[PDB]
């Protein structure tokens, strides 16, 4: 649903795709787990709610509801970014300096209709006064 | 459509919807005119793409689709902020102090396909090997 706030009125949901590096057999077992724990860690430390989160061998597909704060690029680089630092630290047998690859997808998703809109207005002015 | 920066392919679209301080007779003639002459150029300045756009006497509906680098809320301050500032400039009778109130509206919109997303996770491996 949508959140508010003193001055904002905001529904942010994104879909956030990126691979591993190496190998398409990556998260698996207690790699998959832990890099779901972690990723449910970083979505709560940024005022995030993730709607689902896949963790596949070869994939990350996150669908997440988060502040308007936040640029999608910030979002991603950050998931990315300290679950990759956290994953490596934890397993040594993990190859190399670095987990992901630099790449990634986004895509914002929602369906706001004109009756939303409308309302929004209308309490706008009925706050603000005429 | 689907579009790609350095390291990423995105859809990120937005509605932002705001409302003139006073007045819900603020926006109309020239100062309507000027005021969407304003936003669509910063949206051009910003590298966005209007989808679509409503400039009403009493709120601003601004649909638009932009790079994954901007946070919604630096979006809606930079077209509310810089607009005002321009606008008042332009029509000193805006006097009466700020031109918007500090409130708006964001959300985001899209229905992405598994296709998209599908294509996206082997593009990625068919790109950087196993």
């Amino acid at each position: 649903e949508l959140k508010s706030t003193r001055h904002t009125k905001y529904l942010c949901n994104y879909h956030f795709v990126w691979i591993p590096k190496h190998r398409r057999n990556t998260l698996v077992n207690e790699i998959a787990e832990y890099t779901k724990e972690v990723l449910k860690s970083i979505a709560e430390e940024l005022g995030c709610e993730i709607i689902a989160l896949e963790v596949m061998p070869d994939h990350i597909h996150l669908f997440v509801n988060c502040p308007p704060r936040y640029a999608p690029s910030y979002l991603a680089n950050y998931f990315k970014g300290k679950s990759a630092r956290l994953i490596l630290k934890k397993f040594p047998q993990l190859n190399k300096g670095k987990l992901w690859t630099r790449s990634y997808f986004v895509a914002t998703a929602g369906n706001v209709s004109s009756e939303v809109i409308k309302k929004y207005i209308e309490e706008q002015w009925r706050k603000e006064g005429e």
